[PDB]
């Protein structure tokens, strides 16, 4: 995982939980107090999973269940530290943003796997966004969807349309459709 989200998560988590949940858990993992990641920076996916197993152990929360909360807090950290991808963005434009985003931000990555979040346009107030990810990390996923609706202000409701793994990669469709419209019909 690209070490400066990492760097997200953990503060995100230090809003959740404390800062002694989580300068315990990172102790166990052996990291530095307190280290500062660079952008260039790849961390183990396994060591991110040791992490948030510390963090279930001593909170008493199911993973799962700090997932989804970590999505659904991380919007703000995230407005923090990259304000850029926000500036005044309406909550459509970010999330079909998302895909392109996350190639950005890994390219430079060796053995780079982002999550894929396609999204497209099916009605004049609906998309569906497709994650596909060997990572399988759905609650993050929906998490960071309604941490989104919330920091725009925009409302959502968020259906799913379909979830499968395939050789490996897990996928889940989701259709988020928003109260007013946020498309027109052009000819093309
Ligand atoms: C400014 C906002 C965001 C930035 C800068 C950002 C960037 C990133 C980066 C660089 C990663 C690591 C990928 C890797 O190392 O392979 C990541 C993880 C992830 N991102 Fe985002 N992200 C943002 C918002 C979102 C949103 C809005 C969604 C979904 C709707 C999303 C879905 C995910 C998921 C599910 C992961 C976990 C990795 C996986 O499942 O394979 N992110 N994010």
């Amino acid at each position: 995982m690209k070490g400066t989200i990492v760097g997200t998560w953990i503060k995100t988590l230090r809003d959740l939980y404390g800062n002694d949940v989580v300068d315990e858990s990172l102790k166990s993992v052996g990291w530095e107090p307190d280290r500062v990641i660079t952008p260039l920076e790849d961390i183990d996916d396994d060591e991110v999973r040791r992490i948030f197993a510390k963090v279930s152990e001593k909170t008493g929360k199911n993973v799962n269940e700090i997932w989804r909360e970590v999505g659904r807090q991380n919007i703000k950290t995230f407005s923090e530290w990259f304000p850029s991808y926000f500036a005044g963005r309406r909550l459509v434009n970010f999330l079909m943003m998302m895909d392109e985003v996350h190639l950005q931000l890994t390219k430079m990555i060796k053995g780079a796997t982002p999550p894929r979040l396609i999204a497209k346009p099916v009605a004049k107030d609906a998309i569906e966004m497709e994650y596909v990810s060997k990572r399988k990390m759905y609650d993050y996923f929906l998490g960071l969807i309604e941490g989104s609706s919330k920091f725009f202000k925009e409302e959502i409701s968020v259906e799913e349309v379909e979830r499968g793994e395939k050789d490996g990669f897990s996928r889940l469709k989701v259709r988020i459709k928003f109260k007013n419209p946020v498309f027109e019909y052009k000819k093309n």
